[PDB]
Formats: C-alpha cells, structure tokens, sequence
C-alpha cells in the first residue's frame, strides 16, 4: 500500500456527528452518499482541482 496514513473516523458520517472509526465503512456511512455542505465540503477537501 502507499497510503499508511489514513483518517480517522468518517468524514462523510462526521458532519452530521457520527464517528464510526471509518473502519470498514464508506458503504456502511448513512452519509455515504448524503450531500449536505458539509459532506460536499468534506470530499472537496480531499479532491484538489487549484493550488495557491
Ligand atoms: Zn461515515
Ligand atoms: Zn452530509
């Protein structure tokens, strides 16, 4: 693997207040597909598409 360093908990489910260890999860994240702010926030963090 070339990513040892995952997050922690959720980020999806965290929006809301979840924390479910992101252990085998994703699918298993009532926000796996939410779209909130908050969770379209979160995945934007991770996706880069501009540097400053
Ligand atoms: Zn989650
Ligand atoms: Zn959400």
């Amino acid at each position: 693997s070339i990513s040892p360093r995952t997050p922690p908990n959720c980020a999806r489910c965290r929006n809301h207040g979840l924390k479910i260890t992101l252990k085998g999860h994703k699918r298993y994240c009532k926000f796996r597909y939410c779209t909130c702010e908050k969770c379209r926030l979160t995945a934007d963090r991770q996706r880069v598409m501009a540097l400053q």
